């Protein structure tokens, strides 16, 4: 595949319906050697299995809320991959009481701090911890959403965190580019992942988008996965600090209702 | 004055060079009645002096780092302004070590947390604490910078904080619009006294903007003259951001 010879670390894989899994599947299909991380011991076994099916036995624990955990994970990784070619950041979180109802009413200093720390800072925290391990030609990738660019009901503070995240992509790309590292993000359209399928009316939402999306269907973890593979491969050597919309063209249209 | 009949709260006055100072002077010139906040004991005197020079005697303490400080401030303001028409959020901060050198090397979890908390969260924090005090037709304004949209050397984490803030503007505008409240931001170009005189040469209007320029745009955005504008980030940088390679 177009990722042959590349070693990529993938986070956020906590289910087969997750975007990180879709991305892993595609990179593996393209010949990349993978390594996975898991948030806590509770997901340890379950993740070692997903990894097994992708030709990998490299499964490390890492809570991005702790600088120590990040440093330890990369140290462990260094034992097998003293050098690798980038990672996929598919991590996000905000307390549940933050993502529902009026934004100004729901947001709190704490909810805000956590959302930005876990959803945005973690991306650069990981980069700092493995910077010396990256090979020239490496590529970092994170996942965003239209909420970073527009006010969307219920997304609330996650919208600010994602806006921070996209800016992070640009500052990271600008700082790491000179050493041969690219940094990009994919703003994905709504997908029914394990986590996503948990929020109320997500079924009806996907239905709404299909009707107003140019390609007339919601994107799949397969679609996102293929674009991710591309963005982490040398085929995208000319792209960096970019937020690629993989939402079927939904954001570039208006009032198709 | 296109601001007569309006009562606005102005934060961030630290000196006569503060953008908030140029803003306050503009609004006063346009007939707005003003109220001021000062961060700490250090700046209290300067603010009282200027508040007085603008016919105001409403000078309250407020450190947006603490929820209690914000509630207390609005509690005091309510004694003289049971209701008002908006406020100018001109507050920003990040530990110094954050704004120098390579971004990836300079940023730290703590520096990131502080920059976002003080520079972005505080804006909605203030809106939360005075929501029921806002009259229909009220307007909120904050200040941002191009660093939010482009990667600018040394600006580092403040760029992410400002990106967060601009998104805050959009979410606040969408949330509060139903109650008759508009929320906007001005992305100001760098104001003359990280040396420049460079932008002053590649900027369309061929000069950097002044706190007077920013002040007038601010007055407008908090006046009924901009009733049709909300959730918008207006670039008041002389057109610098919309040009490329003028060098
Ligand atoms: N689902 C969608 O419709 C959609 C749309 C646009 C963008 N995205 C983005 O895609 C990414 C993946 O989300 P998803 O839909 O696949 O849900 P997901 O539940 O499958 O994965 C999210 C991951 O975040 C990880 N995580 C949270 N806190 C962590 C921590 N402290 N340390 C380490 N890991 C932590 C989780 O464990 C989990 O694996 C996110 O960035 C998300 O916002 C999703
Ligand atoms: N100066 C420029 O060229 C320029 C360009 C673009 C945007 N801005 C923005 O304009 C705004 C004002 O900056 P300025 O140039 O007038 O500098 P300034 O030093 O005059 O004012 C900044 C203010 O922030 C206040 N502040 C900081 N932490 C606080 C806290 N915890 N609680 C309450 N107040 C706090 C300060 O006390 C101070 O008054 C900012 O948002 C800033 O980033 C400035
Ligand atoms: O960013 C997202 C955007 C969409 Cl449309 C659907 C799911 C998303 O991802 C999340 C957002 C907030 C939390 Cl708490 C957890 C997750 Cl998985
Ligand atoms: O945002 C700004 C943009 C420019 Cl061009 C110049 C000054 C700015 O304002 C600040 C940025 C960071 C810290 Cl710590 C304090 C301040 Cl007053």
């Amino acid at each position: 595949g177009f990722l042959s010879g590349k070693r990529i670390l993938v986070t956020g894989v906590a289910s087969k319906l997750s975007i990180a899994y879709g991305i892993a599947q595609a990179m593996h299909r393209e010949g990349a050697e993978l390594a996975f991380t898991y948030q806590n011991d509770k997901l340890k076994g379950r993740v070692e299995e997903f990894a097994a099916q992708l030709g990998s036995d490299i499964v490390l624990q890492c809570d991005v809320a702790e600088d120590a955990s990040i440093d330890t994970m990369f140290a462990e990784l260094g034992k097998v991959w003293p050098k690798f070619d980038g990672f996929v950041h598919s991590i996000v979180f905000a307390p549940g009481d933050q993502l529902d109802g009026d934004y100004v009413n729901a947001v709190t200093r704490e909810g805000f701090k956590i959302a930005h720390d876990i959803s945005s800072y973690s991306f650069v925290a990981m980069a700092k911890a493995c910077r010396s391990m990256l090979n020239p030609g490496s590529a970092l990738l994170t996942l965003s959403y239209l909420g970073a660019e527009r006010a969307i009901p219920n997304y609330n503070v996650m919208g600010l965190a994602k806006a921070s995240l996209e800016a992070n992509v640009r500052y990271m790309a600008n700082a790491m580019g000179p050493e041969g590292v690219r940094v990009n993000a994919i703003s994905a359209g709504p997908i029914r992942t394990l986590a996503a399928s948990g929020i109320k009316d997500f079924r009806k939402m996907l239905a709404h988008c299909e009707a107003v999306t140019p390609i007339r269907r919601t994107v799949t973890i397969e679609d996102v996965g293929n674009s991710a593979a591309f963005l982490c491969s040398d085929l995208s050597a000319g792209i960096s600090g970019e937020v690629v919309h993989v939402d079927g063209g939904f954001s570039i249209a208006a009032m198709n209702e």
